[PDB]
């Protein structure tokens, strides 16, 4: 009778899973339970349900085929870090970068909120694989959600549906995820187009891998595979099992001889992982190609051959729309030509979408005369001047399948992963940090990643500040020990670089053109990996000289280059003071190796 009241499909053979779904249905009390099979027809039917509710508007089929626009409640527009918790058994295993609560107290807080939360709604059972299906390195999650928006976005972002239960079999384990918009409906009550609750919780219980999300229907709060599972829970699993879950793009780069390298790169917002992961080689780089394995999350495991192998556990892109155009990211623009869900962007008079930055592709770079903004209001360039209103919300999004990307790498879903030749850690700094620096050693590269900041300078170690599943200082130790254990196997460790696209010149403008021209920095990294690139040893590492880069096709002078690449001792003395402040905030439980690196920089500054 239980299984019959859950509408359990015949292909679900896993008794532990069914028992858990039954417990959550008993708690949440949905009116009906629907198991998502992941079919295209199911996706279309759910999209139609969203249209019928007013959550979606279907975009013009001649402008933007099979695409939809959703606009959210203005209270529910982004991840809410202050409402996100790591509820480890001990507070020290959440650490200073995480919000903590004793698990039993949090369970007592969440039980009355989830009791009956889905009254008047359908519970969607969303099975998904993070990583290629059936693979030895993939992990299965099940998200229960009362939002059809979550179901359709999860279809794009993960490997979702019936095929999961063949991999789960009768006894396979899974990450249990529960999500509610926190808006139960009474009989005859008219629903809103974007149900949500002012009260929000996004809770992780690491010891049981549970994720509970209440009150938001948006993005990283509600699509639980992306951040909650693939970074917060997965980082915990990696620490116990010897692998890494990182906030990194993964790209392949092939030179004209056909030699292929892979790079994993973490940016806090610098560049945009999305821009760099889909980089188009500029003039001077005929015969080179750049391909995308992923644009956001990397799972990385050492193999017996002494190499680090990365996979992208996601299946689509959930990208920030504003700023995207054919100059900053043509592969992304081409990706969103159709089959895309857009959230909180603007609506044009011909039933297409618009966002700030798209005018860069228009004749004269002219803004549109009129739009409907993401709040449903009339928008014009005059109105924008008078109210300051942006047409698209700054955190507005596109959701699109990886296979829409013309630069998708052939191995993007290869379960064996790709060997990482270099890590890159970015950051937006007007001063101090060179365009590119190679770390002299693994430990010094870890120091660079641990101390990376973005502009006042906010520190975001490894770009993981909002996403660490356990104590940040223990995570630094995990990186150091992984490198040590690999080097002890004889392995050659990946190079580590820091980049900075955002040094300002004496006129306050960015000197480095960026976007496709970042290929010229990537090509120096490749030369270094091959042992053919030259560089200047300085206080913090090795940086190219002007003559070490390929300038074919770009008018960029030696003085411009030295303006963004030279190091200054006064600036780095001030920078080390800021590192000291960060280390105090991390309560000095830091690995001794980070202290030794700081001391060695200080010695070079005083020599
Ligand atoms: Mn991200």
């Amino acid at each position: 009778m239980q299984g019959n009241n859950l509408n359990t499909p015949a292909y679900v053979k896993n008794a532990k899973l069914i028992a858990w779904v039954a417990d959550m249905v008993a708690l949440c009390k949905p009116d009906t339970v629907y198991w998502c099979d992941g079919s295209d027809a199911e996706y279309q039917r759910l999209c139609q349900q969203l249209v019928d509710a007013g959550t979606f508007k279907k975009l013009n089929e001649a402008k933007r085929p099979n695409s939809y626009l959703a606009c959210s409640d203005p209270s529910d527009v982004a991840r809410v870090e202050d409402r996100t918790y790591i509820c480890s058994a001990k507070e020290e295993n959440a650490g200073p970068t995480n919000n903590w609560m004793e698990p039993s107290e949090m369970r007592a807080t969440l039980q009355p909120l989830f009791d009956g939360c889905m009254r008047g709604r359908t519970m969607y059972v969303v099975p998904f694989s993070m990583g290629p299906l059936g693979s030895p390195i993939a992990h299965i999650g099940i998200e229960l959600s009362d939002s059809p928006y979550v179901a359709v976005n999860m279809k794009i972002m993960t490997r979702m549906g019936k095929a999961v239960f063949e991999v789960l079999g009768t006894e396979g384990d899974f990450v249990p995820c529960v999500h509610t918009v926190g808006a139960p409906l009474a009989e005859g009550e008219q629903d809103v187009t974007w149900p949500c609750n002012k009260t929000k919780y996004i809770v992780h219980y690491p010891e049981t891998r549970e994720i509970w999300s209440y009150g938001s229907g948006y993005g990283g709060n509600a699509l639980l595979g992306k951040k909650c599972f693939a970074l917060r829970i997965a980082s915990n699993m990696g620490r116990d099992e010897g692998w890494l879950a990182e906030h990194m793009l993964i790209l392949g780069v092939t030179n004209p001889e056909g030699k292929k390298y892979h790079v994993a790169a973490a940016f806090p917002s610098a560049c945009g992982k999305t821009n760099f992961s889909m980089l188009v080689p500029p003039a001077g780089f005929d015969g080179w190609s750049v391909t995308t394995i992923g644009d956001d999350i990397a799972w990385i495991k050492p193999a017996a051959d002494g190499k680090l192998y990365a996979i992208n556990p996601e299946a689509g892109y959930f990208g920030v729309a504003p700023g995207t155009n054919m100059l900053t990211n043509p592969n992304c623009m081409l990706s969103v030509r159709g089959n895309t869900i857009f959230t909180n962007v603007a609506l044009t008079d011909d039933g297409d979408v618009w966002w700030e930055g798209m005018e860069q592709d228009a004749p004269g770079k002219a803004l549109p005369d009129h739009l409907i903004d993401w709040q449903g209001k009339d928008w014009t360039p005059q109105i924008a001047k008078e109210t300051g209103a942006k047409a698209a919300h700054p955190n507005s999004r596109f959701t699109v399948a990886a296979t829409n990307n013309p630069a998708l790498d052939s191995a993007w879903d290869d379960p064996k992963g790709v060997a990482i030749d270099a890590f890159i850690f970015g950051g937006r700094r007007s001063t101090t940090v060179p365009l590119v620096t190679e770390a002299r050693s693994w430990v010094e590269g870890v120091y660079m990643a641990a101390t990376m900041g973005s502009e006042v300078v906010r520190r975001d170690p490894f770009a993981m500040l909002p996403f660490m599943g356990y104590n940040m200082s223990d995570y630094f130790q995990h990186w150091l020990d992984l490198g040590k254990k690999l080097a002890a196997s004889g392995a050659t460790l990946p190079k580590i670089y820091t980049t900075n696209w955002f040094r300002k010149g004496t006129d306050g403008k960015f000197v480095w053109p960026g976007y496709g021209e970042n290929m010229r920095v990537l090509a120096w990294m490749i030369d270094r990996i091959e042992g053919k690139g030259q560089g200047e040893d300085h206080v913090t590492g090795i940086s190219p000289s002007y003559e070490d880069l390929n300038w074919t096709g770009l008018d960029f002078s030696a003085d411009q280059f030295n303006t963004v690449t030279s190091i200054d001792k006064a600036a780095w003395l001030k920078e080390l003071e800021l590192h000291a402040e960060l280390f105090k905030q991390l309560e000095h439980h830091l690995p001794k190796e980070l202290g030794e690196t700081k001391a060695e920089i200080e010695r070079r500054l005083a020599a």
